[PDB]
């Protein structure tokens, strides 16, 4: 197969990768003149892959995505099952399945009036602001902006890191169909992991439905001081290497809990101390699967984010099925050192987490529910894996093996990052917002 990567949205398959992003939350006033204006828009704005994967002179100013609710796609006249088992309802009416605290909630993402949301990434704020206000234009009154909300990647050498100081955007599936660069300890998968309709897409899906994916999205607010302060309170003494400075010990407790240092370096291949250079390197900061560790928590927990997200020879073997790509963006200000000495948050500052998966259930969902949120995932383990410490959200947040030197020590781990609102999309193809959205 050849993929067509100018009709397919390219956030889904590259990710925009842009310094900065805004979310425009919208519902639909007016589905005629919104369909009018869409046929105009389209070709003039949506950013497809090709263009991601061109060089930067050949590139727009800003990019360009727009997916779809539920209700958005009814209100459009839009009403072809997708075959997705959690879309249809809404991700709200998901939130208490996900483990969510409704109370945190905020609107307008506490019930389905959202009817889609255009992606706008761009490497300045001038840029952004402008193709923002250019959607705001051009659509008019055919629509209302019920929520936007942005993001910025972190300043100087924190670039690429969230929020809690922890190097993001390493780890991708990488599909089959088209030319790409695989690196080492990359999982290969075929196109419909991502791409709704097609190989190893097993959901049933209108015809017009071939090259899209579907959108988790989550508004993450992360609690930094109380993170930080937790892992001073809770420094682990001493590894395999030898005794821990407490500023040492707090260090490799996050990478603990993480199973990657702040700069990237996998704990599987840098288990003792950070390789800032291992981090750093594409060549190598990926090529591990926990074939060294998969029945002693020395190198890596068992209940770490990235191995409960990702499980690799946890499994027993590659597995397609539960792969999914991320283009999260950090958003608000940097912490303080009075923040973080008060050990208290005093700002808004955390993840607008985005994960495409042709099948909703196999990816974001799947990751948070049977594995994050399962203390008893991964599976056959000697030591029970525990909540995965990041996101998983089971009470008691209790995980065990943080301490490779005292692997039945449990930590019960306070919740630092809050879940504010979310929804799930589709995106369709490029030609498909043209011939059947805006039909
Ligand atoms: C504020 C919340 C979150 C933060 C701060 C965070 C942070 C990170 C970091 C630092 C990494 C390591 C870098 C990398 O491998 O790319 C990572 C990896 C990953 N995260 Fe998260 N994450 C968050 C939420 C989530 C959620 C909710 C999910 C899914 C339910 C998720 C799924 C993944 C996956 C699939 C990987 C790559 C794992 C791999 O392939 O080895 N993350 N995340
Ligand atoms: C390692 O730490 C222990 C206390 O936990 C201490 O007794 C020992 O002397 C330390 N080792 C050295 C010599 O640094």
């Amino acid at each position: 197969t050849i993929l067509p990567l100018n009709n397919i949205q390219g956030d889904i398959l590259v990710g925009m990768k842009k310094q900065k992003e805004r979310f425009v939350f919208f519902q639909v006033n007016d589905a005629t003149s919104f369909k009018t204006a869409l046929k105009t828009y389209v070709p003039e704005r949506i950013t497809s892959a090709a263009i991601l994967i061109s060089d930067p002179s050949q590139q727009p100013l800003a990019f360009v995505n727009l997916g779809f609710s539920n209700t958005g796609l009814q209100a459009l006249g839009i009403t072809d099952d997708l075959g997705d088992a959690q879309f249809p309802d809404g991700q709200f009416a998901d939130a208490a399945n996900l483990g969510d605290d409704l109370s945190q909630w905020v609107a307008p993402f506490t019930g389905t009036t959202i009817h889609g949301v255009f992606l706008i990434g761009s490497d300045q704020d001038d840029f952004l602001d402008q193709f923002t206000d250019d959607i705001s234009s051009t659509f008019g009154s055919s629509i209302t902006q019920v929520q936007a909300l942005s993001g910025s990647a972190r300043p100087g050498d924190q670039a690429g890191h969230e929020h809690f100081g922890f190097l993001n955007g390493i780890s991708q599936p990488s599909v089959t169909g088209w030319e790409t660069t695989v690196f080492p300890g990359q999982a290969v998968v075929p196109p419909g992991i991502i791409l709704t309709g097609r190989d190893g897409d097993t959901g049933t899906r209108p015809s017009w439905a071939l090259d899209g994916s579907f959108m988790a999205f989550r508004h993450f607010q992360q609690k930094v001081p109380e993170f930080n302060a937790y892992t001073l309170a809770n420094a682990i003494p001493a590894n395999s290497a030898g005794n821990l400075t407490q500023q040492e010990g707090a260090e490799f407790l996050g990478a603990r809990m993480f199973g990657r240092w702040k700069s990237g370096a996998p704990i599987d291949l840098a288990p003792t101390a950070d390789d800032p250079a291992l981090g750093a390197d594409p060549q190598r900061n990926n090529n591990f699967d926990y074939s060294d560790t998969l029945t002693d928590e020395t190198r890596c927990p068992f209940g770490a984010h990235v191995r409960k997200t990702n499980p690799r020879q946890d499994l027993g073997g590659p597995v397609d099925t539960f792969h999914a790509m991320r283009s999260s963006i950090p958003y608000g200000p940097e912490t303080s050192d009075a923040e973080l000495a008060s050990g208290v948050t005093a700002q808004d500052r955390g993840l607008l987490f985005v994960e495409y998966q042709s099948i909703i259930g196999n990816g974001f969902r799947f990751q948070q529910i049977n594995w994050a949120n399962n203390a008893n995932f991964p599976f056959s383990k000697p030591i029970t894996p525990g909540i995965e410490p990041i996101i998983g959200q089971t009470t008691p947040r209790t995980v065990g093996g943080l301490d490779p030197l005292n692997q039945n020590e449990t930590f019960t781990v306070p919740l630092f990052v809050i879940p504010k609102g979310g929804e799930y999309f589709f995106l369709p193809s490029i030609s498909a917002l043209t011939a059947t959205i805006a039909a």
